[PDB]
């Protein structure tokens, strides 16, 4: 009744009353708006039944003949004691929830749920006890999975408890009219013509640029603006893809005072109103219906071709959109782009995109919260989409979260990205207070690492070491650092923090390493994170987003590369979070017996993998390896040494620190010794992992434009390796876009040969 308010400025950053001093109807409008339209949608979700109360707050955390059958410890809500037997691998949850019950009676299964050990995460659903994550780790680590039957009423209670004429402009310095990236007129236009996401983007320059303010032409109400406005410009010629809003900063920023010449109010023709109303370009608008009727995925080409600022052809290009059939995925994902910046255009895409489920979503959830930097009004269809399903699923919701709190120390976004949070907030009460739990955390990690950074400056690294562990030892941070969810996965719990095991890298930035263990969870609750202050993670987690989406591209045609896509997580300004891969360790420290450097990767994986484990150990080796150095010639990594190629006890090989994109791959004789099973040369063994590279390089290459399509939505994003169209033309030329796939592997082996020769 009075918290709530001052939570939600705390979490986010930014006080609530900043927004009404502002006096902006739009802001209070999509403040009212949203919160009706969030707090709906929690009503909703406490009339769920159980197992769709799941579907929320624990999304399945799933894997993407037999012969086996393995161990399992199993136990109740209020007892201590375990039962302990073995079940079938092929087996359901509902058979091993029946075979618990009826152990219990001696010392209904449709009623209960397997509880995760101090693991926010359930096992539930018609699929195979090995296709669920816990369950394979634990068959891959050679472990006794824990498991609590959580009955029906129990999970209903936590669901309860949860609850909530010409244009001209007098200038009192460049000019120009926008419909995206294109020119609608000379830097010559009608009123009457003008389109309804008319940009007018201004220039102060002396060669020499200053300063850059954009605004619409229409207000969030469909009305032509009119008259006075005073324009507070951003620093610098001309930017149409710039934010349509003035600078926060009204102290030391220019400013651009202009009137707009009151015509008659005007608004913008309706939507029953529309419906009523080089030499190719021309050809493609003949054939407008044939295209709509015959070419449905050529929408994008045909609305490059439509001429915007005739509104004749405007109105026509409108009906055959409204007509217009679902579109694919692919399709839908390049109409998010600026260069298709109709708000009718937008809404046909997010319409499109309602079909993506929870996993896909998650995937393309990184470019929807950048398209978000392109969108001209608050209150918009994208907006509309991620708040809703962020309030049907917990993990998206937390992710969607992180993605916008990230970046409220940027003042473009600062406006936007704090109301969203807010409205999400307004949905949901208990996450608000969840989130706050891992926003402390951050809080006494960054006051902890600005600690480290004046301690290594006066003494010694051990000390330094020593002067961390007090700080740490200290009851607010103890507590503070304890006992929460991973913001990195939510799934994972961090319990208690490890002290002991926790430490600093002795350079520039000094980055922390914290570990943590869980007597609940077993093994499985032993996790490390790496704490980030003053290096900036954007760059590292679109690489390994792009090796995710590889990964994902090569198993759903049934190749399992076997790799390592960690995660890493910006949460705000240079701080960020980067998961840790244990049992894992760099080229270098395994280089600091093996005679030769040639043997040291295989003399190290002998002594993880004794016996038999060997060969199993060397084919993840391969597949792994094989897998990075498409990755990396295709993503175009480089800055690769021996402290940035890490590998797993298991066998599998990963790259680590992602500074440098987009512009040959490493493929040294210490690989080669592995691959070739330790022999001098060994063709067979080579030639597998040489057709394995070929078949992961062809796979990516007809997948090219979802690759070139998600780079584009992340020039948004404002990466300086990534901000123009010379930096995505890397992946048209790794790729090999324009070629054939025999042309292309030729290239490749090439390419393949170049890196085996400068060896
Ligand atoms: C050099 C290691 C040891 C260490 C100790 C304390 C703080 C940071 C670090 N480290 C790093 O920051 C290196 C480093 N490690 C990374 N890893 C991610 C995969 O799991 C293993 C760790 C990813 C990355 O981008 N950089």
């Amino acid at each position: 009744k009075k918290l709530i308010n001052s939570q939600i400025s705390l979490l986010i950053g930014k006080g609530l009353h900043e927004f009404d001093s502002l006096r902006d109807p739009e802001v209070n409008d999509f403040r009212t708006k949203m919160r009706q339209f969030c707090e709906e949608a929690a009503a909703h979700r406490q009339q769920l039944g159980w197992v769709e109360w799941l579907q929320y707050s624990f999304p399945l955390q799933l894997e993407p003949v037999s012969n086996r059958a393995l161990l399992v410890n199993v136990k109740f809500e209020g007892s201590e004691e375990s039962f302990t037997f073995q079940v079938s691998t092929k087996d359901m949850p509902l058979a091993l929830m029946a075979c618990a019950l009826r152990k219990k009676a001696t010392v209904q299964p449709e009623e209960y749920a397997l509880q995760v050990n101090g693991r926010h995460e359930y096992l539930y659903g018609n699929y195979p006890l090995c296709h669920f994550q816990y369950i394979c780790s634990c068959l891959h680590s050679g472990l006794t999975p824990h498991l609590t039957m959580v009955h029906s009423s129990s999970i209903l209670a936590m669901r309860d408890e949860q609850s909530n004429q010409p244009f001209s402009i007098e200038l009192i310095v460049q000019a120009g009219l926008f419909h995206g990236n294109e020119m609608l007129c000379k830097t010559d236009i009608s009123v009457c013509d003008l389109p309804r996401m008319a940009r007018l983007c201004f220039a102060l320059y002396a060669d020499c640029p200053i300063a850059w303010a954009n605004l619409m032409l229409f207000d969030y109400k469909d009305q032509l603006k009119t008259g006075e406005r005073c324009l507070y410009m951003w620093p610098s010629l001309l930017n149409p893809a710039g934010t349509v809003r003035g600078n926060p900063n009204t102290e030391s920023a220019a400013a651009l005072v202009i009137y707009l010449p009151e015509v008659a109010p005007v608004y913008f023709p309706a939507l029953e109103k529309i419906l009523e109303l080089e030499h190719e370009k021309d050809l493609v608008w003949k054939m407008r219906h044939e295209v709509q009727e015959h070419f449905p995925e050529a929408l994008a080409r045909l609305l490059l071709v439509t001429k915007w600022n005739k509104h004749e052809d405007v109105a026509q290009m409108l009906y055959l959109l409204c007509s217009w059939p679902e579109l694919p995925v692919l399709s839908a994902l390049e109409l998010l782009d600026f260069s298709f910046p109709d708000c009718y255009v937008g809404s046909f895409a997010i319409k499109s995109l309602r079909k993506l489920t929870d996993d896909e979503l998650f995937q393309y959830l990184l470019q929807l919260v950048q398209v978000l930097k392109y969108e001209s009004y608050l209150d918009c269809e994208l907006t509309k989409f991620l708040l809703g399903r962020a309030l049907a699923n917990r993990k998206i919701g937390h992710f969607l979260f992180w993605h916008l709190r990230s970046e409220m120390h940027v003042p473009s976004v600062a406006l936007r990205f704090g109301l969203i949070m807010e409205a999400y907030c307004r949905g949901s009460t208990h996450h608000m207070k969840v989130l706050m739990k891992q926003g402390e955390a951050l809080s006494k990690l960054k006051a902890l690492n600005d600690f480290v950074k004046v301690s290594s400056q006066k003494t010694t690294k051990p000390q330094t070491k020593e002067m961390m562990h007090m700080c740490m030892r200290q009851e607010t941070y103890m507590e503070a650092l304890s006992h929460l969810q991973s913001p990195l996965d939510p799934s994972t719990l961090l319990e208690e923090v490890c002290v002991e095991q926790c430490t600093f890298m002795d350079s520039k930035m000094k980055p922390l390493w914290i570990m943590y263990s869980s007597e609940e969870a077993g093994s499985a609750g032993n996790v490390g994170i790496i704490f980030k202050n003053g290096d900036d993670l954007r760059q590292d987690m679109l690489t390994l987003q792009m090796i995710q989406l590889m990964d994902v591209l090569w198993k759903q045609e049934g190749l399992d590369l076997r790799m390592t896509p960690y995660g890493c997580l910006p949460t705000g300004d240079r701080t960020g979070l980067i998961e840790v891969v244990l049992h894992s360790d760099t080229i270098a420290n395994i280089q600091l017996t093996a005679a030769f450097n040639k043997d040291a990767l295989l003399n190290w994986l002998k002594s993880k993998n004794p016996g038999e484990a060997l060969d199993r150990a060397i084919e993840e080796f391969t597949l792994s390896c094989a897998g990075y150095c498409v990755a990396t010639y295709v993503l175009g990594i480089g800055d690769r040494h021996s402290d940035n190629i890490m590998i797993r006890e298991s066998g599998q090989l990963f790259h680590i620190d992602f500074g440098h994109f987009l512009g040959p791959f490493i493929l040294t004789y210490d690989f080669v010794h592995v691959i070739q099973q330790g022999k001098t040369n060994n063709s067979e063994k080579f030639e597998r992992f040489r057709g394995y590279c070929e078949r992961a390089y062809t796979i990516l290459r007809r997948h090219g434009l979802l690759f070139l399509h998600l780079f584009a939505l992340m020039r948004a994003a404002g990466l300086p390796e990534l901000s123009c169209s010379k930096d995505i033309q890397y992946l048209k030329d790794s790729l090999a876009l324009g070629k054939t796939e025999e042309e292309a592997l030729k290239h490749f082996r090439v390419k393949f040969n170049e890196a085996l020769r400068e060896s």
